[PDB]
């Protein structure tokens, strides 16, 4: 369960490496643990366009559905956001844990 | 229904999140709910809908549209007492509207 | 004032965020602040056209790409040297004003 | 000369190398690993596009030849990327070597 | 002749690599050794990348990088053998690697 | 003016920056001062100004997009010091974008 430190007020990159055959096709997300995991941002609805940055709020999301890497970029970072999160590939209606990350930000 | 609250004479940003790929095409509008009942019409996202980006504006109020991650984002620029209110973010389709959100405009002193 | 490090020879990464509706449409620089609240010297700015922001522009060993969707711009230092370090602003340009939307300074390890 | 770059493992870690973008104008490039140097990844094989990503399993490469510099990313950094590495403009047969590169990798 | 070796009834990913320049336009074939086609990849070139299927065998093609990608899945004894990548051009096929495939319990 | 020193021997490097918008659509030269006589100039077609173009050891290229006008001095040698001009061509007429002054060391 990996640990990505930042430096407050800056951008922190968190990346997430996948299967790429395993995963083939399916849409990916980043959710926060409040508890259940609770969605922030996904990979766009078009597969074939998950290079796409998508925002919500301060958190970004792109996909390298080739290499099999997954980057969500936390904006301007700030001590309410550390925590606990996860990359998560999607299907049907349920989501398989990528990856659990701990957020630190430092100062 | 969700409050956004802000202080008057400052910038109060109200933000609409939907499932963007449902609402492809369709432009947007903010407009304020009186009654159970009349949704007065106060900004709407660009005619075309390519330009959604665009900022426009009614008066003091300004709404923006990112289609692609599916965030309306209405701006009220200098908050005063007569901006409190029920108000409708919609999704526009023919002369039909689906609404996305509820949200109630407080001003604080 | 926030402080980016990054070692000698190897490219450094700067990013400030800003608020997207108050600076929509306006044009970013990043300049060094070269004594005193005295003269802000521009390295380099974004596109000419406000739609092209994302695209990456060069002078020199700086680089610089906005996205005005998140609010963010980011500057490249290629191959930092000693020589980089120092006080630096991104800014927003409207008319031929300039308003600070942070200070950087650079540290060079 | 020697460039040391540290990346943590389980991450992405993105190496670059500065080149002079008019004494190598016109050519391409590649990532090699020392055991003399193999070959690991090279640029696209039309110079005009060699802002492509090119993938080849866990490395990337991209170029900017307007700037003069190389982008590698070594993909889920693991212990065993650790070592020695070169940067190379590529000339007929001939490879220049742009840079040397040592990769660690930490906790 | 490469060895790919993997865990019975699991998947088991054969990478062959190839110049991209000297195959652009050739979709390419997975084969078992004559050799028997087994599967090869998409009709139109431009969605080379687009995985497809005989059984519980995939192939997949980056032309851009120049690796074809096929997944053996769930990887029996009955699949050990000596296999072909090729690249077809015509009712020709040309070789671009033999690989061996082995299984472990 | 701005001086622009490199050693003998080695390749000189000339910069000249200039408003992307303002010369869009321009080809850009470099001429040599005694009235100044043309030495190279920028590629005929516009959208390929990035294209390095010579005239025996003198290279140009253009960076239409950042506004950086790039000339490459190459071998350089004693007699290459003196006077230049970075220009921006339209129609018949010459715009100056820079004067530029090299001198040399060994
Ligand atoms: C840089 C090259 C890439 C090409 C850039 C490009 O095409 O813009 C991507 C758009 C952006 O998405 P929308 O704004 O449609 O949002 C709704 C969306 N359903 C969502 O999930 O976000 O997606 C399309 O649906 C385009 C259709 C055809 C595109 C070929
Ligand atoms: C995303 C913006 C620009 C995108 C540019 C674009 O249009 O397509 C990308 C392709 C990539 O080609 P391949 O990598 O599949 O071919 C193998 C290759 N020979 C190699 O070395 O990898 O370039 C061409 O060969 C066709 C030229 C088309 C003219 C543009
Ligand atoms: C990759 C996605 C979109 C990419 C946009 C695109 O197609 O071209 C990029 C150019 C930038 O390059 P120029 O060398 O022309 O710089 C001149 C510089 N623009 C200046 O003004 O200083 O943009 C335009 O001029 C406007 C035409 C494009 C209109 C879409
Ligand atoms: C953005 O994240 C928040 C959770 O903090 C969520 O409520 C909202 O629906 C998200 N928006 C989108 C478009 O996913
Ligand atoms: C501005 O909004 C008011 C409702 O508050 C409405 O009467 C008027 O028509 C609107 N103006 C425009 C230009 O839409
Ligand atoms: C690059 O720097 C020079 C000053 O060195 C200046 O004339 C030019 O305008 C700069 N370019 C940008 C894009 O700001
Ligand atoms: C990928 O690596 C393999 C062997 O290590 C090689 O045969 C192949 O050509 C490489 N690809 C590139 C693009 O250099
Ligand atoms: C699927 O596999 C078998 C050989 O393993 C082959 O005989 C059959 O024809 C294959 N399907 C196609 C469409 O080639
Ligand atoms: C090249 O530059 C020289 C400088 O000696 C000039 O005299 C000549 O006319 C130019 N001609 C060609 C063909 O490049």
């Amino acid at each position: 369960t990996t640990v990505f430190q930042g430096v407050a007020g800056q951008s922190l990159q968190v990346s997430c490496p996948y299967d790429s055959m395993k995963h083939w096709g399916r849409r990916k997300a980043w959710c926060r643990q409040l508890g259940p995991c609770q969605r922030v941002v996904s990979t766009h609805n078009l597969w074939l366009l998950s290079f796409l940055r998508r925002w919500n709020g301060s958190t970004a999301i792109t996909d390298d559905t080739l290499g099999g890497t997954l980057t969500i970029t936390l904006r301007n970072l700030q001590p309410h956001d550390a925590g606990l999160y996860q990359c998560q590939s999607l299907h049907g209606s349920e989501a398989d844990t990528l990856r659990k990350v701990l957020v630190e930000v430092l100062a």
